[PDB]
């Protein structure tokens, strides 16, 4: 049966990380069909038109919800790992899936502006600090926390592997998973 | 790893007809996640926001065929059901799915002459598009371009459906594009 879990966070919080090891751990050991959208899948291809401007990145995450809700449907399991830091698209997301049902796991990655900075690898955030790139979430533009995640993950100083295991442990407290 | 089906042909030339016993042999006999997109699936969802321009019109297909790659990727087989007239639009689509190597798209022209498609007209939409009641319409007052030479050439008509989704499937085997029963 077919949901979508729906990863939110700042960049450099790691959730690329936890979805390619949510899904590995998934097919490993209930072994579901499992597909995985985030930056390569979709912003090269379908969302290439797209920016990172307010209204871009509503229709961003406006498209990604309706092909979430796509391979939900068919069955597999959706898993998306956009920042999407506008909590309004991301309610919007979960109304387009909840409508005669499909679950809709939010997944919270948590981790402090300081953790993700202290990270960044690939140097995105102390070019936002120099002015190098505008409207950079967390540090020139909003990032507006989930109120009521199914899944709040605290990731850091955290093995990816307790991360994911909070997921999935989260996901057969409710039904959604095989033996 | 999967590969995405491109049905295009005439209105009524029953593309969605094979596209869902397509479907129903491929999940059922060879075991293989496939999917289906189509108007229904997709026009009032990730594209509700598209209209009617050359535009709009070229973005629509666009879309599609990245979605259908996405599936591709997933490892289901996408099936599309467009009537995907211009051929540039296939073009479009069979060019971001090749692209290690790149995915399969397997054009597929279901082909039924104008008066076969007419005859058959099952939402009256020939007899609107005559009238004048509905504008723009594929072979009455808008052009279908027809695949200069696609995977499958389907002749669909004085031919079993179930026949034509062999002819399809068999060109898959051809490629060892599907898994042995
Ligand atoms: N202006 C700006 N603000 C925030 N992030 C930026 C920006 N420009 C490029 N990037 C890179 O894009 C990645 C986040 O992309 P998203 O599709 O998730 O953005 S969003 O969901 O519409 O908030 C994010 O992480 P990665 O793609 O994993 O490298 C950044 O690297
Ligand atoms: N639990 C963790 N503890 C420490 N570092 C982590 C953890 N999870 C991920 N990272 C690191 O954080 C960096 C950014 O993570 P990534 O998954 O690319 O972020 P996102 O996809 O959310 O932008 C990666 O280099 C990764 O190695
Ligand atoms: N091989 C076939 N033989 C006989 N009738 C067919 C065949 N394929 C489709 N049809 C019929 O043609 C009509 C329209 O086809 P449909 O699949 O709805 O067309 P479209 O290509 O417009 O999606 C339907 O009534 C369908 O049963
Ligand atoms: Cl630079
Ligand atoms: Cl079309």
């Amino acid at each position: 049966r077919g949901l979508t879990i729906w990863l939110t966070g700042l960049s450099a919080s790691g959730k690329s990380t936890l979805a390619v090891e949510l899904e590995h751990q998934l097919v490993r050991d209930r072994r579901v069909h499992a597909y995985r959208l985030d930056g390569d899948n979709i912003r090269f291809g379908l969302n290439k038109d797209l920016g990172f401007s307010e209204a871009d990145r509503n229709e961003n995450i406006r498209r990604i919800a309706e092909v979430a809700k796509l391979f939900a449907d068919s069955n597999s399991i959706a898993i998306t790992s956009f920042i999407s830091p506008y909590r309004k698209d991301r309610d919007t997301a979960r109304q387009l899936h909840e409508v005669t049902g499909l679950p809709f796991v939010e997944v919270y990655v948590d981790v402090p502006v300081e953790v993700a900075e202290q990270r960044d690898p690939k140097g995105l955030y102390k070019k936002a600090r120099e002015g190098v790139i505008k409207e950079f979430t967390g540090i020139s533009a909003p990032y507006e926390a989930p109120a009521n995640p199914e899944v709040h993950v605290k990731n850091y100083e955290l093995p990816v592997q307790d991360a994911v295991k909070q997921i999935i442990d989260y996901l057969d407290t409710k039904g959604y998973l095989p033996a």
